[PDB]
DNA sequence: AGGGTGTTCCACGTGAAACAGGGA
DNA sequence: TCCCTGTTTCACGTGGAACACCCT
């Protein structure tokens, strides 16, 4: 049960290759092992639920002569993280961007869907998608965004045009007075066909 | 909270059923106890101690090896349990066994395979009239083929290459 | 686009059965 | 004649490559 959150982020391997990894410890590993990933403990790692790791014929039976047991932990850092960023993250004064900052946060640093996380806040899956798209955006769109000179409709609009485009349809939107239809059709025809 | 927790405590049963540890073959870590210890707080010294739901990990090891290591002298079926056991009593994937044993992936299942056979060619395969070139040709057979085959093999000492056509026909 | 698994079929070295001398 | 031993050859089950299906 450790195991299967312990590799919910970003490794490459499906196994984070760090338990076994110990390979031959060749007087080597206990030298380099200091600053670690904050959070282990020797051959299972019992999370904030504590608990064993199963087999381990191999890993458990090679030991080492010299060991670090200290029971040190990490986790409360990243869980009271985790309560202040969902109670960020349903917030009635927060501009687009901040929002899609901890929407993105959140979809990164754990690993349940943009789903839940909709489920949560209470919006639609392809909501907090478009939220976060919005962050992708130039910094000319961003400043006219945040400055509420453009709304959210269009800003999700111009995603995926290089900067040039963007800033063109953003000056077009402001001072053609645009309306995030008008926005939309704009757009249309300066994607791909 | 405090009231559940001066209750366990007058009531003899503290864990009206025990907790569930670990043992590190050094240390005791915890299974779903947090209320149970939490609230054993209040009650005194150390209150389990003693037999009481528990896995150890010394035990499975020695599994671990007992199964790791065998004299080849067994049979395929007592084999078959094995790999079954190693797969069974521990969550394995077939490769890494294979990997284990010095065998490939293929002959892993196979033998496994030869666990689910008819009670009668199980039997013959225990006893020595029937080969596993033989016994895993009749598996996903239905009971009444596996019969007639087997008494067919039994019967005219057929060699694999033999089962193997006349099994064949009967498959799809 | 991928690993895990079940299922088919035949390559392979082993071991011996057959054959061939050969010493009487 | 018979037994012993040197040689050739190929049947056998074993285990594996390969194929085929799920599960994603």
């Amino acid at each position: 049960e450790l195991g299967i959150d312990e590799v919910m982020p970003n490794p490459y391997q499906p196994r984070k290759v760090f338990s076994e990894d110990s390979l031959e410890e060749l007087a080597q590993s206990i030298k380099e092992h200091g600053l670690l990933q904050p959070v282990l403990v020797v051959s299972e790692n019992g999370r904030y639920h504590l608990i064993a790791g199963e087999r381990r014929l191999r890993a458990s039976k090679l030991a080492k002569m010299p060991t670090i047991k200290a029971i040190v932990v990490d986790i409360e850092q990243e869980k009271m993280r985790e309560v202040a960023l969902i109670e960020n993250i349903q917030r009635e004064d927060l501009n687009p961007l901040e929002l899609a900052r901890s929407y993105k946060e959140l979809l990164e640093s754990y690993q349940m869907t943009q789903e839940e996380l909709s489920k949560i806040v209470k919006k639609s899956r392809a909501h907090v998608a478009n939220i976060m798209r919005l962050l992708t955006l130039s910094s000319k769109v961003q400043n006219a965004l945040l400055e509420e000179k453009i709304t959210s409709g269009h800003a999700k609009v111009l995603v995926g045009l290089d900067g040039e485009k963007q800033e063109l349809i953003l000056n077009s939107i402001i001072g053609q007075k645009l309306s995030v239809r008008q926005t939309e059709d704009l757009a249309r025809d300066f994607k791909i066909n």
